[PDB]
């Protein structure tokens, strides 16, 4: 409104610069352009040694468009600078950096921001002194405004603490310079999903809200795809202006020179969904961007319409990681109390002790029992509170997972503990007790620092106890608040006094009804605010159990008057259902004060208590039946030892207890109460309760029945198999399993020995359908009629009674319980309920960056993890079924239960390193000649490989009709850049390949968990492995789109990718388009497969199993169809 800036974000969007960096390295700039060899590669120095550099690049930024420029600054810092010995410049660099871009600006009418980036030290690992940190950014912004900047801007924030400190550092800069500009704050978000420290983007907007911010956004880390759910999430919430300055996408090595893929026209695409859609008020580039980005961006935004930004922002607290709203909805925010030195015994010895894993320990239990907060008083008689702080603090600061409220009586304290502690904070002690300026030094450090503000309802005249008294304080106090310290209501959190009503004592015995009466009132008069109580004081001096009940009943009838938050044992409070009746009505007879003439509720209350009041407390049959369907693992060879000692024989134990878990088990999986990865867990239970018995019996029996079970030959590793030995097993009965690529021979050498009911066949893969024929072909010749169980994803229900003829006893299975119902039939434990358009010409041919294929090793697992299909994954690899469920349900169902297995599998194959990443991909001079693609040589134009693509019956479509013919003319420049001897050839298409894998480990690693019996973990981390695999097929593929120039094309949302939301296609060697295996041959001759540890074997499938080859089209019309 006041400064020109903000007027400008309301009336349109403001297109930043791009990268100051990588255009400073197209200059290619020597030790004496930098002042000296010590000098060489910092930036920031340019401003005293090259000015001329540095003011060219702005004017580059400008002439295309940008209304802001950043000054080069970004590591002006005493610490970071202190690396090149030019610690002492920060001030200089700074002043210098924004007197270029103004003189560069001011010509233009384009505005400046003095960028300050996050340092090189993190403050809340301790690696720099909150002090040392303040002090740089303090004399960096005082050069800025000096300088003349027209905003400060805080860029790349790792840290969520020193967000807090830099903000507080450069608004003092502000006043000590006499000049006050906006600040604009932009956090980065790693691929990974939070800040570096561990921030996500809830935590980091509750931070921003809370501290005097203009505008709040996004920059680096990652390019726009993944920016999207966070940039969306500042959009819609924040109530101050949002921007956004994405990368330029993964880097890439060519010839030593780094090179980013994602073009101007895809980021202009991205930054018109941010502003049309979403309503971001700033758009920039950051890595790899350049001034055609920046020129493609704001002709994209130019003349949009600002969305006016959300009024309010619900009140809400943070720790170091995650958010949690002050307003809990139908219940309280509750504050954990034991980590106070008076209250709690356990962690005052532990702080004297210096028992860190103690205390810690503690806080995780406070937390696992429901705390939203937790209380923290380390104030003893003598000790120095301080030093307390100063040891315990930095531990707490990266271990809780909620926020700290700082209960104390000093200020010192306060402000030592919001220099440590991430996020934002509550703090206790704002009372009147020793005047207002003791009081107002505690406001205008929760105002100063953002934090919420407990106000205590204590006056200079002594504490508030009465009705009257409790509201009178706390009016004075909401004004004091308000108009002299500018706090808005949302942040206070008014504690009218708890006060002891029990002891036996009179006076004590109608304070906690006035505090209730009082809190009524003040929910009407002050609307907006909160209400914390001390809620254990009320039962002081009181039996445990009579506290327990006293102090759960007083918390509910202070929330109904009106309390929004507590200080409490969260273990210990009680649901008043689970009171029984008289304590409860008693205990409310106490609160309010309702003394008959023959009665005191005290005494009625005291005396109730006496002379009255997990699983393991169960029979010992249903202990057992009921570990294996709640997948107990713990506890099971304890209690199985104990029934051998009772005498119970190890069959009887399995078919009564275990088998009756299993039985319940499945019938839960029919009913969509429990889904497969708990059904697995159940089968683990099952497993481990039968390894036990195994040394344990003479018995040694058949089972329900036999199953000879196999996967086909020149098939693959079918989990679905395996997964109907689990549960087959664990069901009772007998499975021999053969293993993957058998053949009928020793199929039925397993028939003879082992004498079974039925034979399993199965298969991953559709070309072992035929293969299947082909088995029941021979069966019937030797004259074998053994019930043949089929299934596969292959095969169809169809299909077998179509192949019924060949076969008379034959079944389908499309589950493992299918399979498992089957063989209930036939073993007699059950009744036998079972006895196209033509291709117009491509308006360009792309150009390609190369010609030849390349490798490309290390890339991002968590940027990969972005192009997951997990729908793919949850539903159909993991198997959390959609049956009998709503699609907002089961969106609930799978971001509680699988989106944590996703986000650990992710952090562990990043760490011990199982998926390994590699590519192999590239492009080659093609054309079409008849029937057949042609791949002509880049260096020779010799015909390497022909490709004979089938054609649909009855004159259709083929993938040879999305390539230009052999001689046609050019559509444009293709001369200029086709390889010569290829063109001159006939070559006047480009086609892409790829081979991506993430290697034999995560294979082998599947293998084990299964050998192992972990069962559950071994679809997990299967599942997984698929999926990231073709996660990197999808993420490549966009790859390839964007270095051929096509990827402008792509939708913005990344389900519609997995729906060919892009330009083209990518077809691989088993499709129906494409379906002879035998191609891949020529696709390894290509492009040499054993360069990314790869191999093709005899029978033409890719080794290891998490690898697949595509061919990869530009053609505008190209789509995925059938022979
Ligand atoms: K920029």
């Amino acid at each position: 409104k006041k400064f020109p800036y903000l007027k400008a974000l309301l009336e349109r969007p403001l297109v930043f610069d791009g990268a100051m960096g990588t255009e400073l390295q197209k200059r290619d700039l020597t030790p004496e352009d930098y002042g000296g060899e010590a000098y060489f590669g910092c930036p920031e120095v340019l401003n005293r040694t090259r000015p001329e550099v540095v003011r060219e690049i702005h004017l580059a930024y400008l002439e295309a468009g940008a209304e802001v420029i950043e000054t080069n600054t970004f590591g002006a810092l005493r610490h970071v600078l202190a690396e090149y010995g030019l610690e002492e410049a920060a001030e200089e660099l700074a002043f210098l950096g924004a007197r270029i871009a103004r003189e560069a600006a001011d010509p233009h009418g384009a505005f400046v921001a003095g960028a300050l980036g996050p340092g090189t030290k993190l403050v809340s690992l301790g690696q720099i002194s909150w002090d040392a940190l303040y002090r740089a950014y303090k004399e960096a912004a005082r050069g800025l405004l000096k300088g003349g900047v027209d905003l400060i801007l805080l860029e790349t924030a790792q840290d969520i603490l020193q967000v807090r400190c830099a903000v507080l550092a450069v608004r003092e800069a502000m006043a000590e310079v006499g000049r006050e500009v906006p600040l604009q704050v932009q956090v980065t978000f790693e691929a990974t999903g939070t800040m570096l420290v561990g921030t996500d983007e809830q935590a980091a907007l509750a931070a921003l809200e809370s501290l005097p911010v203009d505008v709040v956004g996004m920059n680096c880390a990652t390019g726009p795809d993944l920016m999207d759910s966070k940039v969306r999430y500042f959009a819609e919430h924040s109530t101050r202006f949002v921007s956004c300055l994405p990368n330029a996408g993964l880097p890439r090595n060519e010839g030593g020179r780094v090179v980013y893929d994602l073009t101007p026209e895809e980021l202009a695409k991205w930054h018109l969904k941010f502003v049309a859609e979403y309503g971001v008020n700033a758009v920039g580039g950051c890595c790899g961007t350049g001034p055609e980005h920046i020129r493609k961006v704001a002709e994209a935004v130019k003349g949009l319409a600002p969305k006016p930004r959300p009024e309010s922002f619900p009140p809400q607290v943070a720790s170091l990681y995650q958010a949690v709203s002050l307003k809990q909805e139908a219940s309280l925010f509750l504050v954990g109390e034991r980590l106070n030195a008076t209250g709690s015994k356990r962690f005052r010895e532990m702080l004297f002790a210096r028992d860190l894993e103690g205390i810690l320990a503690l806080a995780r239990e406070q937390v696992e029992e429901g705390a939203h907060a937790l209380d923290l008083s380390v104030a003893w008689t003598g000790r120095d509170e301080l030093e307390d702080l100063r040891w315990l603090l930095p531990h707490l600061a990266t271990a809780l997972t909620v926020p700290v409220m700082v209960d104390s009586t000093s200020p010192e304290a306060m402000e030592l503990a919001l220099k440590y502690l991430p996020g934002r904070v509550l703090l206790n002690s704002a009372n009147l007790e020793d005047g207002l300026e003791r009081f107002d030094r505690v406001a205008s450090l929760a105002k100063a620092h953002g934090a919420a503000l407990v106000v205590l309802a204590i006056d200079e005249k002594g504490m508030a106890k009465t009705r009257e008294e409790k509201v009178r304080v706390a009016l004075r106090m909401y004004e004091r608040l308000t108009e002299h310290h500018g706090l808005r209501p949302e942040d206070l959190l008014f504690d009218l006094l708890t006060f002891p009503i029990t002891q036996g004592d009179e006076e004590s015995r109608p304070l906690a009804k006035e505090t209730l009466l009082a809190m009524e009132e003040l929910r009407e008069r002050l609307p907006g605010v909160g209400f914390v109580l001390g809620v254990s004081n009320v039962s002081f001096g009181l039996k445990p159990r009579a506290r327990r009940v006293l102090n759960s009943v007083f918390l509910d009838e202070a929330r109904k008057r009106g309390l929004t938050a507590a200080i409490v044992d969260a273990g210990k409070i009680l649901p008043i259902s689970q009171i029984p009746e008289e304590a409860y009505a008693l205990a409310l007879d106490l609160i309010y004060d309702r003394r008959k003439e023959g009665f005191d509720p005290l005494l009625a209350f005291m005396a109730y208590f006496e002379a009255h009041k997990a699983f393991l407390a169960l029979p010992l049959l249903e202990r057992l039946k009921r570990r294996v369907v709640e997948g107990r693992k713990q506890g099971l060879e304890a209690d199985l030892e104990e029934a051998l000692k009772a005498g119970h024989k190890p069959l009887d134990l399995i078919n009564g207890p275990l088998l009756a878990g299993m039985k319940e088990v499945g019938d839960l999986f029919g009913a969509g109460k429990m889904q497969l990865p708990f059904v697995l867990q159940a089968a683990e239970v099952m497993k481990r309760a039968v390894a036990y018995l195994e040394p344990h019996m003479e018995k040694k029996g058949e089972g329900k029945g036999t199953l000879v079970l196999a996967t086909v030959k020149g098939d693959v590793h079918d989990i679905g198999k395996n997964l109907v030995d689990i549960i087959l097993s664990n069901n009772g009965y007998r499975v021999v399993n053969l293993g993957i690529k058998v053949p009928i021979e020793e199929i039925l050498k397993a028939v003879e020995a082992h004498k079974p009911h039925a034979v399993g066949m199965s298969g991953l893969l559709v070309k072992s359908t035929l293969v299947m024929k082909e088995n029941l072909e021979y069966m019937r010749d030797r004259g074998y009629t053994l019930p043949v169980i089929l299934g596969g994803a292959a095969l169809t229900r169809s299909y077998v009674e179509e192949l019924r003829a060949i076969y008379p006893n034959v079944y389908y299975a499309e589950d493992a319980f299918e399979g498992l119902r089957l063989m209930e039939e036939l073993t007699g434990h059950a009744p036998p309920e079972l006895t196209a358009r033509p291709v117009g010409e491509a308006p360009a041919v792309p150009r390609p960056p190369f010609f030849g294929v390349r490798v490309e090793e290390g890339l991002d697992l968590a940027t990969i993890a972005h192009y997951v299909n997990k729908l793919a994954l949850y539903r159909g690899q993991w198997g959390y079924s959609r049956k009998g469920l709503s699609r907002e349900a089961w969106q609930a169902l799978v971001e509680r239960e699988a989106e944590p297995v996703f986000q650990r599998l992710l952090k562990e194959a990043m760490a011990e390193g199982w998926l390994e990443p590699k590519v192999l991909y590239g492009f080659f001079p093609v054309a079409r000649e008849g029937e057949e693609l042609l791949v002509f040589s880049p260096e020779t134009g010799e015909v390497l490989e022909r490709f004979r693509f089938p054609r649909q019956k009855g004159g259709g479509l083929s993938l040879v009709d999305y390539f230009r013919p052999r001689f046609a003319a050019p559509l444009g420049d293709e001369a200029d850049w086709m390889p010569k001897e290829a063109f001159r050839a006939g070559a006047r298409d480009v086609l892409g390949v790829q081979l991506v894998t993430m290697g034999e480990a995560p294979s082998r690693k599947a293998q084990a968990l299964f050998a192992s019996g972990a069962y559950q973990d071994y679809l997990f981390v299967h599942g997984f492995s698929v999926e990231m695999t073709e996660a990197l097929a999808e993420y490549w593929h966009k790859r390839m789109r964007q270095m051929w120039g096509i990827a402008h094309q792509d939708a913005t949302e990344i389900q519609k990718l997995f729906q060919q939301g892009y330009q083209g296609a990518r077809y691989s060697f088993g499709y129906p388009a494409c379906p002879d295996l035998a191609d891949q041959a020529k696709l390894d001759r290509l492009m040499g497969f054993h360069r990314v540890g790869v191999r093709l074997t005899e029978n033409f499938q890719l080794e290891p199993e998490h690898a697949t080859s595509a061919l990869v089209v530009h053609h505008p019309e190209a789509r995925y169809f059938s022979v």
